[PDB]
C-alpha cells in the first residue's frame, strides 16, 4: 500500500540498452551470420526458429563485446569509440550482462527442452575460456600453444558452437557439425591474432598484454630473450614500443609460423568438409567462402 | 588431427573460482538463507530441493557482490579487501558472471519447468534495478523516493523474490508470498542504506559512509537532497566521490540537519507495520503462526 | 622602524603581468576593437576617452581569457599554448584578477561619476553568466535554449555591453545601443559554438563538457538517446570520441538548426540597425561588416 | 523579438553564492571585524557606515579564502573541507571573484568618492602580494625576510588597511592610523605562519603543517632555509609539496634544530613592542586610551 | 683559452653528498661494523687498516640503501622519509652511485693489490643478487627457497663477505672465514624478511609489511606461496603492490594459516646451529674463543 | 650443509644483461670509437690493450645510457624505445650499474698499476658532472655558461678523457692529450644541445627540464621574461609548448650564439691540434674528420 510496484517502461529499456543499442548501430563484419547461413545449407532450420537463433546469437555476440572491451581495456571497436568510453564501465558491463539474460528469454521461444542446456554449456565454456586467458595475462605466465588452443576452443568456440548446436537441435538431420565448427573458431581466432598485429589500433593486443598465438610463438621461440614478455607486462600505449615488438616478432619468424599453422588448419577443415559431403551432404560453397574470408 | 580437445580440470575450476571462493570464505549475515528457512515453515519444501534452492541463491548472491563491488568501486567487503583488489577486476568480473551460469546449471537440478522462467525473470529484474541505479548515479539526477523503491524492488527484491518463487514452484500451496517477500527486500535495502551511514559495525565493514564515496542516491541521501533543493552541497559531494573522511563527515552532518535519518526510521517503521499486517493476514487464512519470519523482520531494525 | 615599506618596482610589475603580457603578445582576431570602432561611427567619443575605453576593454578581455582558459581547462589559445601551461594555474589566475583591478583604476581616468557603476554591473553580469554555465556543466543539467541565451547575454554581453555603455556615457548622443549590442554578442557566441565544432583543438567544447548552442539542440532533439550528454560527462581528449560526437550532432540536424538561428538573428540585427538609421543616424558600413564577419 | 531578456532570480543568486555561503557558515576567528571595532573607539564612524564597512571587509575576506584555498591547493578550512572540494574549483573560483564585485557594489553605498580609490588600491596590493608569493613559490627561490615582509604588507596588510582607510574616509579626524594597522597585519601573518606549524588547534583546522604541503616560503621556513644554505633538505621538502605526515614531521624537526621557532617568537616580540609604542604615541596626541586594541594585540601571541 | 677548468669545491661535494649525508645521519643498527669487530678478535687487523675497512663498508652500505629504496619504491627508512622523497630519485640515485666510487677510491688506501679484486668481485655479486631478485619480482615467478638463498648469498652476503675478505687480505692467518660470514648474511637476511612482517619495531621503521607493498618474494612469502599452489591469493597480492593496510593485513593472516612464520623460525634455528658448529670448529684449530661473534648471532633472533 | 652456494650461470648473466644487450643491439653513431681510432694515430696502443680499452669504453658508455635515460626520464634512444620502458626502471638501473663493475674487471686486464686510479677518477668526474646538472634542474637554478662548461667538462669529459688516459697509460709517448680531449667533449656536448632542439623526440631537453647551453643563453639573455624557465619547470610532453619555447629561443638569438661559440671552440681545437703536430706528431686527418662531424 505504501509501495506500489510499477511496470517496466520503454524509456527504461531504452536506458538499459543504451550501450547495447550503440554497439549494434556500428557497422561490423557480420560473420556469425554468414556462418549460420552456410551451415543452414546443410541443416535447413525452419525459418521461424532460425530467426530466433540468429537473434539470440546477435545479442550474445554484441553483449560479449561490451564486456570484452571493458575487460581487455580496449579503446576502439569497429573503428568507433568503445562503448564504455561513452557510457562508462559500469553501465556498459551491466548493459551487456542484462543482454545475456534477454537472450536466454529469447532462447525459450524455441520451446525446445534441450535449448536451455545448450545455452548454459556454451556460456560456461565462454567464461572458462576468457578466465584462463585472464589468468595467463595477469600472471605473466606464457601458455603453451596447446594450452592456448584449448582456451580458444572454449572462448571462441562457445558462440560458434552455440549457434550450430541450436540449429542442430532444431533440425531433423543428425550429423555432428560441432568438431568442424570448433576448428573454424580456432582458425578465426588465430587469424584475428595475426591481423591484430599485421593489418591496416596498432597492435592493441600488446597494449592489453594478451598472450596471442604469434606472441606465444615468439616468446617461446627464444626464452633467453625476455624483451617481448616484458613489453606485455608494460601494456604499452606507445606506438614506438609496439613497433619494436612487431619487429622482434618478425625476427623470430612468428608471422611465418602462424601463416603455416593456419594453412595446416584450413586443410583439415576442407578435408573435414569433404568428408561430410562424401556422405550425402550437398556441396557447400558458402562455407568454403567463409573459410576463404579468414585467409592471410 | 592437429587440435586435441581436452577436459576441464579441477585445477582450472580453482582458477576460475578464485575470486568467488575468496568471497565465499568471508563470513556474512546469511539473511537470505534465514529468510528461506522462515518461509519453509509455510511452504515445506523437501530438504533435497531446498538445498538446491539455498545453493542457487547463495551462488547468485556472492556472484553479484563480486560484480557490484567493481561497478560501485567499493574498497571493503565484510571488512576485508574486495575480491577485485586481490584478483584484479577482469578476473573478479569474469568469475562472477561465470557463477551466474553455474547457478543456472544448478537450478536445472530441480527438473522444474517453471524454474528456468523464474530464474530468467529475476536475473532480468536484477539488472534492470542495477541499471536504473547506475543511470541516476552517472547522470547526477536524484530519483524520487517512489522511483528509488521501484528500483530497489528489482535489484534487492529480485533475489529475495527468486528464492521464494522457486520454493513456491516446488510447493503445491496456492498462496502468493511474493508481495510479502518483496516488501521485506525493500525494508532490508532501506535499512542497509541507513546503516551504511549510521553504524560503527557497517563503517568497520565497508568504510565510513562508503555510499558517499560511490555517489549512490540512497534512501536518506535522496530525502536530504530533495528536502532543500536550494542547497546543492550534498549532491555536489556525491559528484565528487569522496574518499576523504572529512567530506563524508560533513555530508553526514548535513543529512542530520535535514532530519533525514529520522525520516528513514519513520518510513522503515511504517513498512514493518505493513509487513506484520501482511503476515497476520496470510496466517488468518490457514497458515500456522510463523515465529521465524517475525524474528528476521525484527533483526532489520534501528 | 623594524619594517620599512618598499615601493612597487617595474621588475615586480613585470613578474605580476607575465601571464598577461604573454597572452597579449599572441596575435588574435581583434574584434572588440572593430566593434568599438564601428559604434564610434555613431557615438563619436572624444579621442582621449575612446583610448581609455579601448585600453580598459583590451585589459578586461585578455584578463578574462587567462581565467576562462583555467576554468574551462583549455589547452590552446590563438594556436599557442594556454597561459597557465607556461606559468601554472595560480599565477595565471592571479595575474588575470590583478588586471581586473588595474582596469578599474584605468576606468577612473574617465573621471565620470557613472563609469564605476557601469563597470561593476558588467563584471557582475560576466560572473553571473559564467556561473550559470559552470552550474549546468558541473551538474550535467542540459539547459534550454532560452536559458542558454540569457546566460550568453550576461557572459558575452558583459564586455560587449561594457564597451558600448562607457562610450555612451562619454558621448553626447543619447541613443540606446545596448539591446543591439547584446544581440551581436549572442550572435558572436552562437557562431563561436558552431566554429568550435566545424572549422579548421578539434571540438575543445566536448573536452570541456560545455552545453553549447548546437550541443543543447542535439541533446534535446532526441532525449531518448543519451550518447552525447554522456560524452560531455567524459570530457574526452580523444579525437575518436569527438569525431563520433560530431557525427551524431550531424544526424540530429543541429548544425543546420544553428545556421538557421544565426540567420534569424542577423536579420533582427540588420532590421534594428536600419531602425536607428531611419531616425537620423549615419549609415554604418563598418557594423554591417562586423556582422558579416560572424557568418557561417 | 527572438531574444527575451530575463531578470536575475534569487534561485540563481543562490547557485552563484553556493561556495561563498558554504564558507560563510563555517565559524571563524573574526579578527578583522574585531580590529575594526577597536579602531572605531578612535574613529567613531556611525553605525550605518560601519555596518557597510564590516560587510565589505568580510565579503572580501571570505571571497579571497575561496580563491586562496584553490591557488594554495589547501585541503581543510576552519577544520572543514575547502569549498572547492565540494563545489569544484571552477565554481568556487567564479563565486569568489563574483563576490569581489558584489563587495565593490556594496562599498558604493557609502557614497564616498575616496572609497572607490581606497578599494581599488587595496585589491591591487592584495594581488601584488599574492603574486610575489606565488612567484617565489613556483620558482623555488627563497625570499629574504625583508622581501617577505614587503609581500605580507601587501597581501595580509592590504585588507586590514582597507578596513581602516574606509573608516578614515568616513571620519574627520586627521590622524594616520594606517602604519599601525599595517604593522598589526604583519604581526598577524607571522603569528599565522608560526601557528601553521606549531599548534594542535591550527593542525586540526588546516592539517599538519599545511604550509609545507603548499610549498609556501613562510617566515620561519625562510629563516631556517637561510640560516644554513649548505643543507638543502628543507627547501627540497618544499619542492615536493608533501602530503605525508612523515616528511612534514621531519621538516618540523629540522626547523627546531635551526632555532627558527625561537627566532620568530623574538621577532613577533619586537614587533608587538613597536605596536604598543605606536599606540601610546597616538594616545599622547589627544586620543583616548584604547583597551580593545591592546586586547587584540594580546590575542596574537605565542 | 675560452674554457677555464675549475677545481671541485666543498660546496659542490656537499650538494653531491646531500642524499648520502641525510641517510648517514639517521641512526642505524650497525650490524656490519659490529660484525667486523667480532672477526677482528681472530684477524687482528691494525686500527689504521680497520678504520679504512669500516669506512668502506659503511659507505657502500649507505650507498646501496639510497639505491635500493628507489628500486624497491620504499617509503620509510629508519622510520624517516626515504632520501629520494626529499631529494628526488635522480639525485638520490646519482649520489648513491657516486659513493660507490668514493668507496673504491677509499679502499685504494690499503695499498693492497688483492683489495681491488675483492671489491670488484663483491660489487659484482651485489648486483647479481639484486638482479635476480628484481627478475623474479617483475616476472611474478616465485623462486624456490634454494634459488632465494643463492640470491641472498650474493646480495646481502656480498657486503658481509667484502668486509671480512678485506680483513683477510690485511692479515697473515690462513683460515677461511668467508663460509661462516656468508652463512651469517643469510641468517641476517631471513631474520630481516621475518621481521619485515612480524614486529612493531620494523613496522614502525619501514611500514606495515613493506615487503608486500614492494612485491618482494621473501623467505616466508615464498614458503607460503609454494605450500599451497592452488590458492593464488598471496601471489596476486604481491602483483598488486598494496599500500593499503587491509590487504597487507589479510596477506599476513593468510601466511599464518600456512604456518610460514613457524617454518622460518625453524629454518633460522637450523642455520644458527650450523653457525655455532662452524665457529666451534674454527676455534678447535687454534683460535681463541670468540664471545663477540656469539653475541651478534644471538642478536639475530626470534 | 643446509646452504650450498651455486655457480653463476650463463642464463643468469643473460637475465642480468637484458637491458644492456638490448641497448647494444640498437645501431648508434659510434663516435667514442672513432675518437679512439684517431687518437691512436698518435698513441699507437698495442692491439691487445687497445681492444681491452675499446671494450671498457663501449661498456661504460652503454651502461651510462641505461642510467641517464632513467634519470632524465627520456622516452626514445637511437629512435627505438628506451631500455627501461621495456624492462622497467629497476632492472635497467641495476643492469647498468652492474656493467660499471664488469668494466672495472675488464680494465684489470691491462695489468697496469695506474689503470684503476684512472678509472676511479673518471667515474667520479662523471657523477660529479651529472650531479651538478641534476642540482640545477631540480632547483630551477639557471647556471652560468661558465658553470655549465665546468659541469660538461666533468660529465662528458669523463668517458672521453677516460678512453684517452688509458690509451696514454698503455702507450710509450708521453704527450698530454687530455686538455684537447676535454675541449672535444665540450664541443660534442654543445652540439648535442643544439641538435636536440634544431634537427630531424622534438626537444626532449625541454621535457626533461634541462639547463642546456642554448637554453641557458636564452633564459639569461633577458631575465625579465620568465617564459622559458617556467616551461622547463613544466617538463612539457606537448609539442605545442616545445614549439613555442623553440620559437622564443630563436627570438633571443640563442641558436646563432651557440653556433658562434662552437665556431670559437673548433678554432681552439684546430689550433691545439696544429700545436701538437708542430712538435713532431703525424698530421692527423682522422681527428679533423671527427671535429667536422660535430659541426652545425
Amino acid at each position: 500500500s505504501y509501495y506500489q510496484r510499477s511496470d517496466w517502461t520503454a524509456d527504461e529499456e531504452q536506458i538499459l540498452l543504451g550501450p547495447f543499442d550503440y554497439l549494434e548501430s556500428l557497422p561490423g563484419k557480420n560473420m556469425r551470420s554468414q556462418l549460420i547461413q552456410s551451415f543452414n545449407t546443410w541443416l535447413k532450420v525452419p525459418t521461424e526458429s532460425l530467426d530466433v537463433i540468429i537473434k539470440v546469437i546477435s545479442m550474445l555476440h554484441t553483449a560479449s563485446l561490451l564486456i570484452d572491451d571493458i575487460q581487455d581495456q580496449s579503446i576502439l571497436r569497429r573503428g568507433q569509440p568503445v562503448a564504455h568510453s561513452i557510457f562508462g564501465t559500469a553501465q556498459a558491463m551491466n548493459s551487456g550482462n542484462y543482454v545475456y539474460f534477454l537472450a536466454l528469454r529469447e532462447v525459450q521461444k524455441l520451446q525446445n527442452p534441450k535449448a536451455i542446456s545448450i545455452y548454459v554449456d556454451s556460456l560456461i565454456d565462454l567464461h572458462r575460456g576468457q578466465g584462463m586467458e585472464l589468468f595467463w595475462r595477469d600472471s605473466l605466465m606464457c601458455p603453451t600453444e596447446e594450452q592456448y588452443l584449448d582456451m580458444v576452443a572454449n572462448k571462441t568456440g562457445g558462440l560458434f558452437c552455440l549457434a550450430i548446436q541450436l540449429m542442430q537441435a532444431e533440425a531433423t538431420i543428425q550429423v555432428d557439425f560441432i568438431p568442424l565448427v570448433r576448428l573454424l573458431g580456432i582458425i578465426f581466432q588465430i587469424c584475428d591474432d595475426y591481423l591484430n598485429l599485421k593489418s591496416t589500433g596498432l597492435c592493441e593486443d600488446l597494449t592489453e598484454g594478451k598472450f596471442s598465438f604469434p606472441i606465444i610463438h615468439s616468446i617461446r621461440s627464444n626464452p633467453g630473450n625476455r624483451q617481448l614478455i616484458n613489453i606485455l607486462k608494460q601494456k604499452p600505449r606507445e606506438d614506438d614500443i609496439k613497433r619494436y615488438a612487431l619487429s622482434y616478432m618478425e625476427s623470430t619468424n612468428s608471422f611465418e609460423y602462424t601463416r603455416g599453422v593456419v594453412r595446416k588448419l584450413k586443410t583439415e577443415a576442407i578435408d573435414t568438409i569433404q568428408g561430410l559431403e562424401k556422405h550425402g551432404l550437398e556441396e557447400n560453397i558458402g562455407i568454403r567462402k567463409i573459410l576463404a574470408r579468414m585467409s592471410l
